[PDB]
């Protein structure tokens, strides 16, 4: 009765996998929006279920070590369109990173090709980002309160409560992160959400601020699980997120479990 589950029921075997059941397509944007640069669009080719959500993802540094390419393929083959931003065009703020993530949206949703305006659902869509870009996750769900989900990763950010946020929100940080450390940008970000709001903090052992930057099991099987959660409120999906998780990788995760 969902009209948004994609996929086959899944498996812990099958979100660790180093790639979902969809197979995937890009387009290449030189720019999506005057003054924010470009980046990758990964779609799911197969269309026999319907239309997708899709999640723009923001790196926080003009850096090759910042990009966020990885993601595209990963979530986009377990069926999302992912928009993956370049690391090209230097940004210095984080509300600067959140209205990248929505320009880059709104370029989804008004001026994509057709092989992607034709698959996406323009009413769900959802933010991640790194660094500042993490920061500018948070941002753009306090200015498109209609967004599905936003995922803050190891995120960094001068303002340290975030009472506005409507929009599910997964915060990952690394515990050894000495650029945004955690005591004094994640947790006290996650703390500030909303108690109601459905949220989760996952901290992975042993990591540094560029762990979101490389193609890592963790982050992708819970950051999957959270979009499905979330931008198709995919139910099958719960059963990865309550109970907390328990993985080796893990060094805390805090949730408003039962979301």
């Amino acid at each position: 009765p969902n009209p948004y589950e994609r996929g086959p029921d899944p498996t812990e075997d099958s979100i660790e996998a180093i790639r979902g059941p969809f197979s995937v397509a890009t387009e290449r944007v030189s720019s999506f929006a005057s003054g924010f640069g470009g980046g990758t669009i990964y779609y799911p080719r197969e269309t026999d279920e319907g239309t997708f959500g899709a999640v723009a993802v923001a790196p926080g540094f003009t850096a090759s070590q910042g990009s966020m390419s990885w993601y595209g393929e990963r979530v986009a083959s377990h069926g999302f369109i992912v928009f993956t931003i370049d690391t090209n065009t230097r940004l210095d703020a984080p509300g600067q990173r959140g209205r990248q993530l929505l320009a880059a949206l709104d370029y989804l949703v008004e001026r994509s090709d057709r092989k992607v305006r034709e698959r996406l659902d323009p009413n769900r869509l959802a933010v991640m980002g790194h660094s500042m870009g993490g920061g500018g996750s948070l941002e753009a769900t306090v200015m498109r309160p209609s967004l599905k989900a936003s995922i803050p990763l190891t995120p960094w950010h001068l303002d340290k409560t975030w009472g506005q946020v409507q929009v599910p929100t997964f915060i990952i940080g690394a515990e050894l992160d000495t650029i945004a450390p955690v005591s004094t940008h994640a947790k006290p970000f996650y703390e500030s959400l909303p108690s109601s709001l459905p949220k989760a903090y996952m901290e992975l052992c042993g990591a540094t601020h560029f762990a979101p930057n490389i193609p890592n099991t963790t982050i992708a099987k819970y950051v999957i699980s959270w979009l499905k959660r979330f931008v198709d409120e995919d139910t099958r999906y719960s059963q990865f997120l309550c109970p907390n998780p328990t993985d080796r990788a893990i060094c805390e995760y805090r949730s408003t479990c039962p979301y």
